[PDB]
């Protein structure tokens, strides 16, 4: 954030470099966009989430917690978008993998994960902008099921 | 802020509410223009302090901390100016005055400062509202010395 780049110029007694300012007035302009895709991938959080549930839907035993999780990886993709923090993601899906694993099937997660995105990107269709914003984030959720 | 409302929300285990949504929005403008202010300050850094130092150049008895001195103070303004928070030019300006009328002249340094401001004010002619923003700023750094 910008208080953790405020923190190492003052650890290093210097201004803020270029391309750390470059990256924070990059941060607070892309804002609106990321708040926009927010508040979209939230209104059909619903729809999404139903849409990736059927793509595995006959191989889902627990369709409750199913459910349940696909909103809840959703959400905290939407926390992510919101911080323009990828690292939101990436700590709360920390060892997610071997939980899910053994909770049901990892290749129908993924499956799921996938379609997750594909629905996301789809409310985007006019807005190259936003649907690289999605995919980035989505990606970074996806790769923490991959290698 | 960023983390807080977030926070907030992952607590409670649901997706932000809209009125989090604008309240963010407003967050993001504003560092937006924040951002703008710091990168002109920055990149216009040894302009700003030199015209600083220039003001007061009889009264220096020594230009190399001087000079020093009011990069410093600049630093922290932009600091302060990223972050959106005043607090970090009072809390390092805190006990300077002293430090400084001891130095060399605390009056001086104020008169420094204000051309420091009234430097920094040039670039934003055009846009009263950074111009506010960067007064608002100045201000604390000046008062918070005197
Ligand atoms: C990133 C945000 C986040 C997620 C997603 C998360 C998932 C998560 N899923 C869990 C279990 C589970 N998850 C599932 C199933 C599924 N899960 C899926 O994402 C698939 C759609 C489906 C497999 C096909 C099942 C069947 C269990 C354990 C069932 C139980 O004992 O109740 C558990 C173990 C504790 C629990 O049962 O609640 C966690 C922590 N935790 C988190 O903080
Ligand atoms: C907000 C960030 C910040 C500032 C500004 C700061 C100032 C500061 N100026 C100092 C000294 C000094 N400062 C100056 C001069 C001046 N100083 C001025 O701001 C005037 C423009 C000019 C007098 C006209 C002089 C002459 C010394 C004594 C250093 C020496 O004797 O070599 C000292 C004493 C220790 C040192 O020499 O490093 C500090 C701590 N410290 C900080 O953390």
């Amino acid at each position: 954030l910008a208080v953790a780049t405020i923190t190492q110029a003052e650890q290093q007694d210097r201004f803020l470099g270029r391309g750390e300012l470059d990256e924070l007035a990059s941060y607070f302009a892309s804002g609106a966009k990321r708040l926009e895709i927010a508040q979209l991938l939230t209104e059909n959080s619903e729809i999404i989430v139903s849409r990736a549930a059927n793509r595995i839907f006959q191989k889902i035993e627990n369709m409750a917690k199913s459910l349940r999780d696909l909103s809840w990886f959703l959400r905290y993709a939407t926390y992510a978008i919101v911080a323009g923090d990828p690292n939101i993601i990436v700590v709360n899906t920390r060892g997610l993998r071997e939980i899910i694993e053994n909770a049901c099937s990892g290749e129908a997660t993924i499956v799921a994960l996938q379609e997750i995105k594909a629905a996301s990107l789809s409310y985007f269709r006019k807005d190259p902008e936003a649907a690289e914003i999605v995919s980035q984030y989505m990606d970074v959720l996806i790769t923490e099921f991959k290698a």
